[PDB]
């Protein structure tokens, strides 16, 4: 009895985690740069997700040896009482990588842990990664990196969110914080807990895709369009309806 | 007035075209096995656009000069008076690649041809590319690929639909054709005119994913699961509804 409509189930004890790996400053011999403004994207982040029943864990600067541990000890938690698990990144990133503080670290290896052989807890519920991560360039300045991370999909029941596509820009705002998160939070307020979480990400692209880039006080910074996407592994409809205490 | 359930305007004169390119052989000397029921999906494709309203253009083993003039043509023809464009891709790929009878293409500069700068007719139109590739192996038996073509995004309004996913394996019955094709062909069937377009995709996520792949006649087939996805950069709801004559 195959039904168009169904949801996936969202009536577990607790909402789930939500990790958010935060990325301000780097390594000095990687020569990157800071990215002001990373603080409101993962303050944002925490408000919304936190109103959405999330546990949010946040953690800022973090070198590889301890992303890793960090990451794998989630992982290896039971989520059986869990709806879902969120995992964001803001950082740099080069192709398959997002930048630690010290490295690089391959996002299939980060996904990976979440896969159904290797987390038991969370088979056949959404695992959402949204990567807020483009390249190094060099009061409330708007800075505009190249796309640069891979709009990798990751496995079922995974849905993967990118600030920006291939050939596009990612822009952050010095104080106010990036684009796509500022557009993504905003649509969290209005429609989280109501909108299927991909009809809300479509708002997202929609948001962003209609910011104007003709009229910019750096001349360089004109015509730089920005585009999210999604790439969905998802079986069912995601919703985030508010918990019954 | 921002509006959370805008649908792309869909009450144009024609639905518009759907290209199919279907690869069934290859030039000797690319060493490509044969994709035995590739005419299938091609068949069952075009009866389901169709029937959606599409003027659907088959083409059968173009070497990449014609397929590059097919495809360019379209591209340059209006669309002014249409709702949107599809375009299909059965063959053999890696990559950023698909072949040709002939040789390798990128998708980029396929997909660049339908992108606002270089065909105003389908600015702000949704622009549908699915993509059964994968890498080709040097009376109904099941024929099973490793995952090879990249779910690369495309630009502002473009759906990228792809029958596998990295370390997913697909699946090609040399009758009844491709998994992926099989179940999207019947979910548009049972549900084209009504659902969402990313809905259907969805269903057709669950559909392949629950492909049982334990139980096998050749052995060195078992647990080789096969996962599609799409990456969307759709900034509104799309939907197939009737068209009033
Ligand atoms: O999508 C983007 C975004 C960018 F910013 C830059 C480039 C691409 C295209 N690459 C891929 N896309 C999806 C899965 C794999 C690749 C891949 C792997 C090895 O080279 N490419």
């Amino acid at each position: 009895m195959f039904d168009p409509a169904e949801k996936y189930k969202m009536d577990h004890r607790r909402r789930g985690i939500a990790l958010i790996f935060n990325h301000e400053r780097f390594f000095w011999h990687l020569t990157l740069p800071e990215r002001r403004g990373t603080c409101a994207d993962r303050d944002n982040l925490t408000r919304r997700f936190s109103d959405l029943g999330f546990e949010v864990k946040c953690f800022n600067d973090l070198k590889a040896e301890e992303l890793l541990l960090k990451i794998h000890e989630v992982s290896t938690v039971s989520h059986a009482d869990a709806d879902c698990f969120v995992c964001v990144f803001l950082s740099h990133g080069e192709g398959n990588h997002i930048y630690a503080y010290d490295a690089k670290i391959e996002i299939q290896t980060l996904t990976g842990l979440f896969k159904g052989d290797k987390c038991h807890s969370l088979v056949g519920k959404p695992k959402i990664f949204i990567i807020q991560a483009a390249r190094g360039n060099q009061t409330n300045i708007t800075e505009v990196d190249a796309a640069s991370v891979y709009t990798l999909p990751a496995g079922a029941d995974f849905l993967m969110c990118y600030s920006v596509a291939e050939g596009y820009y990612s822009h952050r705002e010095t104080v106010n914080g990036s684009w796509y998160i500022q557009d993504l939070c905003e649509m969290l307020g209005k429609y989280g807990s109501s909108l299927e979480f991909t009809e809300l990400l479509t708002l997202v692209n929609r948001k962003v895709s209609q910011r104007r880039v003709d009229f910019c006080k750096d001349p360089s910074a004109i015509g730089k369009k920005q585009v999210p996407c999604f790439a969905s592994m998802l079986t069912k409809k995601l919703h985030f309806f508010p918990k019954s205490n």
